[PDB]
């Protein structure tokens, strides 16, 4: 058990593909250890990782998007060509001014306004569909879910439909860059896109001023800056629009990938939901707890403080493994049975808990329901095809690269 924490080195496969597993040996025996490769604490039990969730203020989320990549020098050179702001924004913001910005910036996030942005994303989504399903074999990543959450996130913001065009090339992966270990070339490549979008946003960003009443986020928080200017400063909502991006877009990405691979993978279950379309949203639920995007997330002590019975120092890193805790069976009866009808699987951690917990999780559940169920009433007879399933390595961020799937074409449910 000592060499198990040791070694433990959540870079590869086996973390990726199920971490739950990987860690179970320390979910039911060891609730805290130190991970000397990671100079990382891990924790890996419900209640545990509930415990400093709870607590924003001792357990900073400063970490959250740091990179176990050594820095890299052209990544600030290129950064700074571009005026980039180097701002903390919501997801790894400390308190006090972070609950004071959610407050201010959190109204256009409300369930209320969701009916506002479905008919745009059952478009989005039936528009996907048709490119690919008369071809009988698609990548259901690349040929739909990559690109539907980032789209939708634009229209969340409120971005013109020329701009919308022009930002297409800015939709890459963040995830390795932000939760793994980049190869050096991959930190430039990223830091010149990013230094790129940073410019072009600043452009959308000085048009939404002209148009402060239109609709989106981004022309609301305008609207909030008026009234609170030392609370909302120009960098910060400038920095918002790319937050607002990677937070709403491979998460989506991860989640619905995840959902669609373990329904056909339980093909009892496919088949109650082609019979049951109001049965998904539920079963979406039971996908995020049972098989969710979020391996891993981050937090780093502001003092000292017990965990586990442990004293952590100042200053220490600690990795919640959250699919580990989504499927602790002391919160999770018989954790290992994907049952769509579990009543409490929306108690899963994959959208946090507490100060930070996800703003757009009702958004990011819309986008899953809907591609689940678009997929569901116009190819019920897809499977898998056979296939390798590969997982960028990060502490993070979980799901296939990749999701084959087949059908006989002549047998669409729209061709009878
Ligand atoms: C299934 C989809 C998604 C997942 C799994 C996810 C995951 C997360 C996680 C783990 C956090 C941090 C939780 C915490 O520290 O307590 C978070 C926060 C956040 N999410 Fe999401 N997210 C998703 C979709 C979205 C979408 C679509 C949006 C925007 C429309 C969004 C906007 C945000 C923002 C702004 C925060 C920062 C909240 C804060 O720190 O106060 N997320 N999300």
């Amino acid at each position: 058990v000592h060499r198990l924490a040791e070694d433990f080195d959540p870079f590869q496969d086996a973390y990726m593909a199920d971490p739950a597993q990987f860690v179970r040996w320390a979910r039911e025996q060891v609730p805290i250890f130190y991970a000397p490769k990671l100079n990382y604490w891990v924790v890996t039990r419900y209640d545990t990782i509930k415990q400093i969730f709870r607590d924003p203020v001792t357990f900073s989320p400063s970490n959250v998007l740091q990179s176990f990549a050594q820095p890299s020098a052209e990544v600030r050179q290129v950064l700074e060509r571009y005026g980039y702001a180097f701002n903390r924004t919501l997801v790894n913001e400390d308190e006090p001014m972070h609950l004071e910005r959610r407050r201010v910036l959190m109204e256009p996030f409300a369930s209320e306004h969701l009916a506002e942005h479905e008919p745009m994303v059952r478009e989005l989504v039936r528009r996907a569909v048709n490119r690919f399903i008369d071809t009988g074999r698609a990548d259901l990543v690349d040929q739909m879910i990559w690109e539907v959450p980032f789209t939708v996130a634009l229209h969340f913001l409120g971005v013109d439909d020329d701009d919308r065009e022009k930002m297409r090339r800015f939709a890459i992966a963040h995830t390795v860059n932000a939760f793994g270990r980049p190869s050096p070339e991959e930190q430039l490549a990223v830091a010149e896109t990013v230094g790129q979008f940073w410019q072009f946003c600043g452009e959308v960003l000085e048009k939404m001023r002209r148009t402060a009443d239109g609709p989106g986020w981004m022309r609301y928080s305008i609207r909030q800056q008026k009234l609170y200017p030392d609370v909302v400063t120009d960098s910060y909502l400038h920095s918002m629009m790319q937050a607002i991006i990677v937070a709403a877009h491979e998460t989506t990405v991860f989640a619905t990938t995840n959902a669609l691979k373990t329904l056909l993978e339980h093909e009892t279950v496919w088949r109650e939901i082609c019979a049951d379309p109001s049965l998904i949203p539920a079963a979406a639920e039971e996908c995020l707890r049972y098989n969710g995007p979020v391996a891993g997330w981050r937090r780093r002590t502001t003092r000292e403080v017990e965990v586990e019975g442990v004293r952590l120092p100042v200053g220490a890193n600690i990795l919640m493994v959250v699919a580990s805790a989504n499927h602790d069976s002391a919160h999770f009866d018989d954790p290992e049975f994907f049952d769509i009808g579990r009543s409490n699987a929306s108690e899963h951690l994959n959208f946090g808990y507490g100060a930070h917990q996800c703003l757009g999780r009702n958004l990011g559940r819309m986008e899953m329901q809907i591609m689940i169920e678009e997929l569901s009433r116009r190819l019920p007879h897809m499977r898998l095809a056979e296939q390798r399933f590969d997982y960028l390595h990060n502490v993070s961020f979980r799901a296939p690269r990749h999701l084959w799937v087949e059908w006989d074409p002549a047998q669409n449910p729209e061709r009878r």
